[PDB]
């Protein structure tokens, strides 16, 4: 078994499609900063903490 | 450094195997719906909230 | 859109590296056991459970 991280721009795109990304596979919406895994029967979202600076 | 995702159908094959599996790389137990990170000495569940419809 | 997990030996070298590591990139800081995803600007660290023994 194997899988990867999807990468989407807004909560628009991953919500039409999380369909098909298989199970196991985490889905990052970048502009939401938002970080779940494709579970079961539709998504887990994970629990971040608040950001940390870069710079 | 590099690693990647492991996909499990029950916390059996994951439990005799998260032995293989090196540091950094998460594990997803499908049919549990858990996703740890395999850490230093042994595994660390990262923290999901209550499933989202997908349909 | 795709991304993966980048593997780390010391929040030293994760620190000064964070900068290229683009957006929705896992983040694996090993000697430390902390697992971050790479947002916008700055990193946001997952939360993780306490490690659950190996052997």
């Amino acid at each position: 078994g194997s899988s990867g991280v999807r990468l989407w721009a807004t909560r628009q795109a991953m919500l039409g499609q999380v369909h098909e990304v298989p199970e196991g596979w985490l889905i990052f919406v970048a502009e939401q900063e938002e970080l779940y895994v494709r579970v079961q029967n539709g998504f887990r979202k994970v629990q971040l903490e608040a950001r940390t600076p870069l710079p």
